[PDB]
């Protein structure tokens, strides 16, 4: 089946980077800014599909929201079994993915200013319709997204919030990280802020026969 | 559905009590005797219906050979459950059940004997067709019997064979008793040799309108 898309556009009014808050989280949203970086597209996990170690079952459709989840409970017979479980990456479904770095226009900075900046996830197939240096209008679902490191990641690869530099001293324990659920253990969780665009417009052959086509 | 039974008669040879040897355990046969014994028609379990303590999950159609036997894996892999089932008696399928006492023919026992006797199992429709002091011939398949007692009955009523009479101490260690099975133990178990028959024969209203009905 093809994994259908809904792209909205022109909303009424459009809003600045400066005028994110977290009461919007959510909502439908259109913003306004200048690309400066792009990424490669890289394939999304939409649809995951496992079969048990023993019983080989196969189990599908393990929906995904920030981080490698693979089922509990198993299929349908007597087996009892809470994990190993190998993917199936030929059945399962993936989708386009791609990060973009988007900051402030020159207008709505102020006299003196230190540009702010967002995070923005293109989807599907808005891949690469944003170029850098240009100005373009994102329209979709301001989301907020966890710290995925310190809620249990499967590989020892993260190692525990692996680093190379130093975090800022000043928001040690100034930043609000909740505890007290099980998959945290006795850690903290952190959240940020960033968009996620359903919709992306731009605010800033010598063949006689293919040319004959396309005029009126 | 209704439980369906095929009986079976005019066989080309009978057999007599004491022609029953443990070479035709499960074949079909037909014996003659006298009956000196006649019981009450009790009701078997033939089809058991239980429901899981926990899940509430409804089992059916569970056979039983010769013993209480309850469900042991569960309908749903979720709820691991090994025991603790709670038979539906209304839902669970019963039949009629009946045992007779037989013996040898007057001509049959020698010039000096002590007369051999059988335990013939009579189910279904076949019940209280045969009455004590009759001679009767049966038809059905030679069965053995094992003793359940010793195979761990759920109940602490059988209190591993509770007897009031002193069993033979000539045929103590002489009854070859098998032994290595899990569910028995340490345990030995023994057998003996009973009938099961299918079909029964026997060799040995002043109304005017519904009298006139039968006559030719
Ligand atoms: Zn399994
Ligand atoms: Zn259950």
């Amino acid at each position: 089946e093809r994994v259908f898309q809904i792209s909205f556009f022109n909303l009424p009014t459009v809003h600045r980077i400066r005028d994110i808050r977290s009461e919007k989280i959510g909502s439908l949203l259109s913003i306004s800014g200048t690309v400066t970086r792009t990424s490669e597209v890289r394939p999304e996990l939409y649809k995951a599909s496992f079969t048990c170690d023993m019983c080989r079952a196969i189990v599908d459709n393990v929906e995904q929201s920030f981080k490698y989840t693979e089922p509990t409970f198993c299929p349908n017979p007597s087996c009892e079994n809470r994990a190993f479980w190998t993917l199936n990456v030929t059945r399962s479904r993936f989708l386009d993915w791609q990060k973009v770095r988007i900051q402030e226009n020159a207008n709505e900075i102020p006299t003196g200013s230190m540009p702010r900046t967002l995070d923005v996830i293109l989807r599907g197939d808005s891949v690469e319709r944003a170029k850098p240096g240009d100005r373009c209008k994102f329209t979709g679902v301001e989301i907020v997204v966890p710290d995925v490191t310190q809620l249990g990641l499967p590989g020892v690869k993260p190692s525990s919030t692996l680093d190379t530099r130093g975090i800022s001293k000043t928001t040690e324990g100034l930043n609000s990280g909740v505890t007290g659920l099980r998959s945290l253990g006795v850690r903290d969780l952190t959240y940020k802020i960033s968009f996620l665009a359903c919709h992306v417009i731009s605010i800033g052959e010598r063949d006689q026969e293919v040319f004959l086509n396309s005029l009126s």
